[PDB]
Order: structure tokens, then sequence, then C-alpha cells
């Protein structure tokens, strides 16, 4: 696998031991051959699991998720997918890694797509080797891959709202259930309904993931209610998955706003990863997978692929050359390489709106490309009346940095800045000049 000019897709089934058995073997071989190597973890949780699998090997952990004293003699670096892309965008030297290893390489967050595009472009150039580790590479059509033990697959109507009757099979279960919901808000309603029925419920989402995931290890629980983030190598001691088979899809309308469309069907890859949370123990056959809809290729026209092009347009490769998306995912967006390339000062604004601002890529781009500077928040208040952000059926209000109470009315509306209470709170703080 380790010869230059090669990209290898390690597509062993979920639970086959890619992370705990194959990855340490690859790393040992890489060190033997003096390959400067990066290992990309999708999350801080997986980064910590990798440290356990790699413990004893000279690996530099570029994450505060691991508390290790580095020797200074490591040629293998480990960081999150997002950290890799972030360091590429920033005015900081990223080594030209000979070997690029991406774990959970199916991750469809913009920074992961961008990292695959950059890595696969370096391999196509003949400059590097890469290994993408995933049961479900782009365009996979099999929602029902092999497992370590037989799974009971049942198509069933799954609740997406509180219920009083008609779903006894949900609560009548005495094991542990991982339940994939399309959104935080939908999970909150299911979680309240299960809590009222006497169940112990943990909720996971992107913003709460590291903190709340620890509860699945430290306390007894009956249900984990999770968004799609648990597709990215989160492991549970569970005997059932309940899968809505639904997700939200960010969509750019008319080049001018972003909506969260759906809920709508998940991809085959997502369905296989959700299912793949169970059937992992060869000694425990008959884990159950209850699924509430079909799959569709809802990654086509999804904003994350256009966002990935915005990031790649702003990463230096060589002179004016721009990295392509990884070929199997390159048709998910109608975009021209270079269309989003910013001049030096606008690019810095774009980076800071994402890194410090915590704005979605698309929104960061609109503000930066309009020639607005990072601390200038006038745009949060001067949109049309129909861009008014609503909080519990009333216009959201903040005190501006000037001490004026104003209605939150952004010039560009991205539904992700108000998708749940936590998002809207963060965006209000941003509009107020608090970061
Ligand atoms: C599952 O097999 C049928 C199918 O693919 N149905 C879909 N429904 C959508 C959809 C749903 C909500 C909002 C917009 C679009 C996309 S695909």
């Amino acid at each position: 696998m380790l010869k230059k000019k090669q990209l290898t897709v390690l597509d062993l089934h979920p639970g086959a031991g890619k992370t705990r058995r194959v990855l340490p073997e690859i790393v040992r071989e890489a060190i033997k051959k003096r390959l400067r190597t990066v290992i990309l973890a999708p999350t801080r949780v997986v980064a910590a699991e990798m440290e356990e699998a790699l413990r004893g090997l000279p690996v530099r952990y570029m994450t505060t998720a691991v508390n290790v004293t580095h020797s200074g003699t490591e040629i293998v670096d480990l960081m999150c997918h997002a950290t890799f892309t972030s360091r590429l965008l920033q005015p900081i030297r990223v080594p030209n890694y000979n070997l690029n290893i991406m774990d959970e390489a199916h991750f469809t967050d913009p920074s992961s797509i961008a990292a695959r595009g950059y890595i696969s472009t370096r391999v196509e150039m003949g400059e590097a080797a890469a290994i993408f580790m995933t049961a479900t590479p782009p365009g996979t059509r099999d929602a029902f891959p092999d497992s370590n033990s037989p799974i009971m697959d049942t198509e069933v109507e799954v609740p997406e709202r509180a219920w009083s009757s008609g779903f006894d099979w949900v609560t009548d279960h005495s094991g542990k259930t991982v339940w994939f919901v399309p959104s935080v808000r939908n999970g909150n309603e299911i979680a309240a309904c299960l809590t009222k029925a006497g169940k112990r419920v943990i909720q996971l989402s992107r913003k709460t993931f590291e903190t709340e995931f620890q509860k699945t290890k430290n306390q007894e629980w009956d249900f984990v209610i999770t968004t799609d983030i648990s597709e990215m190598g989160a492991n549970f001691k569970a005997d059932r998955v309940i899968d809505s088979r639904r997700c939200l899809k960010p969509v750019i309308l008319d080049g001018e706003r972003v909506i969260l469309a759906g809920p709508m069907p998940v991809t085959h890859a997502s369905a296989a990863q959700r299912r793949g949370r169970i059937g992992r123990n060869p000694n425990k056959p008959g884990d159950e997978y209850m699924y509430g809809g079909g799959c569709a290729e809802t990654d086509e026209g999804h904003a994350h692929w256009l966002e990935a092009r915005m990031l790649l347009d702003n990463i230096y490769l060589q002179d004016g050359l721009i990295a392509s998306l990884y070929r199997p995912e390159a048709d998910k967006v109608a975009a021209i390489e270079g269309e989003f390339k910013l001049r030096t000062e606008q690019r810095k604004t774009f980076v800071e709106l994402m890194k410090r601002g915590d704005l979605p890529v698309w929104l960061a781009y609109q503000v930066a490309s309009a020639g607005i500077t990072y601390t200038d928040r006038r745009w949060c208040f001067d949109g049309t009346t129909n861009n008014t952000i609503m909080e519990d059926s009333v216009p959201a209000e903040v005190w501006t940095k000037y001490g004026e109470k104003r209605v939150l009315k952004p010039r560009w509306m991205d539904a992700r800045v108000c998708s749940d209470h936590a998002a809207l709170k963060s965006f209000k703080e941003f509009a107020a000049g608090k970061r």
C-alpha cells in the first residue's frame, strides 16, 4: 500500500478491525520505511481510541484529546480531519506527508471532503501515498454489509415524534438502543417521550459529542439518541439500532441563502454506518436493526460539497493549481475549481469567520467575499424582513456592540446558525460582537 503515487481504499466491513488491528501494522511499516505520515481521526473521541491502539508507537498527537509527552522524534502525526484542513488554510507550514491515512474516510463534513480532495490530488500528482479507511467509500450502494455477527434487519415504521400508542416494540425492549434521529430538535422530543416512559436517555450531537459520549461509558443507559455524527466510528455496547433512515440536507437556494431541507432519506453509506453500530460482537448474534425508510443519494446537491470547493479554492497547492475533489465524490456539486479563490485579506477574513466566528463555510464565504472585516457585524442586522431569525415564534433580539437592542436579521440567511437553541445562542453572541 505504501509505494508513492498510490491511493488504497481499505473497505473491510464495519468491526473488521481497520482501526485497532490494521492501522498499527500500517504505522509500524511506515516508520520502518521512514515515511513522514499523517493519521486523520474524524473526532477527538476516535483520536483517543487510536492512541490506545497505537500506544507504544512513536506518534505525535496534535490534539488536546490525548495527554501525552511527545519525544520530538516522531515522524507520524495524528490530528482530526478538521485540524488538517484548518492548518492547510492557515499561514502555517504543514509537512508534505509521504503517507496520508484517513480513518472513517466516509465523513461528509466539508473539512473531511476538502482533506480527501487535497490528499487525492497529491497522490494523482505522484507526490504521496494515501490510505482511506472506510466500510462505505463514496457511491457505495450496499446499506447491509457484512458484520462480525448476524444482524436481524427489520423494516418498521419508526416514530419521529412523541407517541402514546402503536410502538410498544420500542419500549418493550430490555437491552440498549442507539437511535439515529434526523436533527437535534427531533431527538429532544423523542428523548423527552422516552424519559417520561422511565427510560435513561443520553443525547449526542456534533456540539455535545466529546462531553456526552463519555456518559455512554460512565453510567447505565437504555437509549442513546444521536444525529449522524455517531456514523463516524462511535462504538457502543448495544444490542439494537433504531434508524429513522432520515437526515437534514443543507441546500443553497438561488446562490443567496441556505435552508435545512428534509428530513429526507440517508445515503446507503450512512445507513450501513448506522446499522454498523451493532452486530460487532461475534459472541452476541441477533443484534437488531430497525429501519424506518429507504436510502437515496441525498449527497447530490448537498451544500457540504460546495463548501469543500470553497475551502480547496483557498488552499495553496503549487502556483495557481487548485486541488480537485476526490474523483468518486467530484460530481456531487456543479462547481468550477478556483471560482471561490479569495485575495489575501478576504481569505484571512474567511478563515477567521470559520475558526473564531464558528460560522458555516458558506456564510463565512459570503461575508469575506463582500469585503466585510471579521469584527464588522452590521451585516447581522441589515437583511430583508424575511431573513428575521425567530426565537420561540418572536424575532430574536440582541444588544449590538454599540449598546443598541436590534432584531437579528442577517444579510445572508444560513439555517444552520439557528438549527437549535445552542446554534442560535452562539450566533446571537457573534452578532453582539462577543467573539
Ligand atoms: C426512500 O425512497 C424514496 C425516496 O428516495 N424519497 C425521497 N424523498 C426526498 C425528500 C424528502 C423530503 C424533502 C425533500 C426531498 C428525497 S428522496
